[PDB]
DNA sequence: GCCGGTC
DNA sequence: GACCGG
DNA sequence: GCCGGTC
DNA sequence: GACCGG
């Protein structure tokens, strides 16, 4: 992580930090995600992009190459093509006067690089005036996917996926931040990630309590994590069939 | 429905009224829309517009001796209003005047007109047309499943409508426009038709503009047939999961 | 031209 | 994106 | 603690 | 709640 070595500076700038209630369901906390952007943008500018941000800057810096095909080899990772890259049609229209912007489905919230080593940042915003249900963190999915291409091109020191947990209550007509929360994907035990099926097929967890224990390696992180994958989807086809169909079939 | 008759004096208030701006998650962007929907409800249809939350505190604030979850969801008369309506266990207990119920994410509609003990459960969905996206998600299929089964167990076909209002709107300039609207009865779509999205929160999903309105039998027989539609869908996507999410993973598995 | 995944 | 439990 | 539907 | 397509 390129966070990490400033975590504790971020923590005491945020812890206190107000944002106006919203329009008198969603986000609403967004406003500290861009809180936490711009007290990044600070202190490693350099290194601190949007996920779209990253993608501009790239096309932008090779003129010579167009074409949706020649785009997509500029990233030289089928991995993070995959986890980064924008459609077919959108990276072959793309144009320093057609910029990309903001998309909702996006992998990351903010992109950390240096040396080609990318760290994708998710930021997660928690209402603390309550016990809530842990957030949707990732797609077990799209996480499945990425295990895979990587095992299959060896790419095992690419990159890492961290998450920021930013707590806020309100106070007020304001919303206050009052705690936050750091930890990576890769340090936890992959065969301990729950997976909300229903819920977009999301990992998911409060960052406060993912562990952060794991031992092997970058290659067996993505094994067991298969596995773990396989499996649980095994369960839930078992599953299905008892909470969806048996109960019903008196009616049919 | 008690909205259609008036669909064209809401379809009048909204088309080309402008609001300032506040990113616009789409969400957010909507909601000012919303916000006019039902104030317009709120002094046309006054007496039977309500936000489903307010319409549990009335409810209560009513029959103020009643006090304990139980008796208070005796109060409903209801096992399928009880089911798509009430507040959980905890929350229902611990209700109070000095602690009345909020607006709840989860709230099952966002509107309620209801008069002469008829319900009319109201979804008002926002669209960005400025763009082409997936439909919506519109409802839990397995709320919608476990609501027919209800209705079927009681015999309660005449109790409640689930309609949904589409708004349309776009960015011009510094704010947000209306440029048209759509309105549909869920009970009025074919059943066997309707697309279970079973990854997207196990919702239906449909634009309101479009979905079908011709299916001619009962609510009875449109409830039984929802339920052998989702029963149906649910093997198919047993089976689709380990086509899609074991089988071509198994190869590196050990 | 049909289908469905993600924040 | 982030929500508690009839 | 654990599990998991919905807007 | 509502988002398009490597
Ligand atoms: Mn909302
Ligand atoms: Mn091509
Ligand atoms: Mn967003
Ligand atoms: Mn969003
Ligand atoms: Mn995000
Ligand atoms: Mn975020
Ligand atoms: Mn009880
Ligand atoms: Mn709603
Ligand atoms: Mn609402
Ligand atoms: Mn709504
Ligand atoms: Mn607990």
């Amino acid at each position: 992580s390129f966070i990490k070595p400033i975590y504790q500076d971020i923590n005491s700038i945020l812890i206190g930090q107000k944002v106006k209630r919203p329009k008198s369901g969603h986000a609403a906390g967004e406003p500290f995600e861009k809180l936490v952007y711009k007290f990044l943008k600070e202190n490693l500018s350099d290194l601190t992009f949007k996920q779209y941000e990253y993608l501009n800057d790239l096309f932008m810096k090779n003129p010579a190459i167009i074409g949706h095909e020649a785009r997509y080899k500029l990233f030289n990772s089928p991995t993070l093509l995959f986890l980064l890259s924008r459609g077919k049609a959108a990276t072959e229209n793309w144009s320093i006067e057609n910029l990309f912007e903001e998309k909702q489905n996006d992998t990351a919230d903010i992109l950390l690089v240096k040396d080609q080593f990318y760290e994708l940042l998710d930021v997660k915003t928690r209402n603390i005036s309550k016990s809530a249900q842990a957030p949707n963190i990732i797609s077990a999915y799209k996480l499945a996917q990425t295990c895979a291409k990587m095992i299959d091109n060896k790419e095992f020191d690419l990159f890492d996926i961290n998450y920021l947990e930013v707590d806020w209550e309100l106070n007020g007509e304001d919303l206050v931040c009052v705690s936050t929360s750091f930890a990576e994907l890769f340090k936890s035990e992959p065969s301990e990630l729950y997976i909300n099926w229903a819920a977009a097929m999301q990992i998911q967890f409060h960052v406060r309590d993912l562990d952060q224990g794991f031992n092997g390696t970058r290659e067996e992180w993505a094994k067991s994590y298969l596995k773990h994958f396989v499996t649980q989807a095994e369960q839930r086809a078992i599953s299905m069939i008892d909470k969806f169909v048996k109960p019903f079939k008196k009616y049919i």
